[PDB]
């Protein structure tokens, strides 16, 4: 099989750079621009499965890539972004100060720290790992499109090929563009990050 990723577009958060977690930040002008192209950019390509992010980030592009297409769409909430809680919403400078104590022991251990009354990086890597469990029950499916969000697709990625849930940052998933991993007995094999070329089938 082989899983198309599209990280969703622009969103207002990112402009303001705030934490966006589970919040309905809507998407810019822009995230709708890069969704519209990437639906020509993958017009081409022969999907049998879309699964997607609670989110409506993720859904309204997911919604914008595929069009008119008319393809079964999974909501898969360990796709969702991390929840950070406290600190949606919320930008680095003013955590620093508003939350100086919780928010130090995150920024210094980000793998172990639990955001302010939210999940903290075990528990959200447990819910790609069981997400990762599961691909086995899409076994007859080919061209698996996959619409999330940074973290949840670069982890994805590491964890598929085999390395740590903290190897994640190698492999950063842009906006505007899809990424595609294929996968034979368990083995996975990256074959396009971060593209803005129109796709062709494998």
């Amino acid at each position: 099989m082989r899983l198309w990723l599209i990280r969703h577009g622009e969103t207002q958060a990112n402009v303001d750079g705030l934490y966006s977690g589970h919040a309905p930040t809507p998407l810019t002008a822009r995230g709708i621009e890069q969704a519209q192209n990437l639906h020509t950019l993958l017009d081409d390509v022969s999907f049998d499965l879309v699964l997607c992010s609670e989110l409506e980030r993720a859904q309204h592009t997911a919604r914008l890539v595929l069009s008119d297409r008319q393809l079964p769409v999974h909501i898969i909430p360990e796709l969702n972004e991390m929840f950070f809680g406290d600190w949606e919403m919320r930008h680095h400078r003013d955590l620093m100060q508003e939350d100086a104590e919780n928010y130090s022991a995150w920024c210094n251990d980000w793998q172990h720290a639990i955001p302010t009354n939210g999940e903290g990086f075990q528990a959200f890597s447990q819910r790609v790992e069981r997400f990762i469990a599961r691909l086995s029950e899409y076994q007859h499916y080919q061209n698996i499109l996959i619409v999330s969000h940074q973290g949840v697709l670069s982890l994805l990625i590491a964890r598929l090929i085999g390395m740590p849930a903290e190897s994640m940052w190698h492999f950063r998933v842009d906006q505007g563009c899809w990424s595609a991993i294929d996968i034979n007995q368990k083995f996975a094999t990256l074959r396009v990050l971060n593209s803005r070329a129109i796709g062709v089938e494998n």
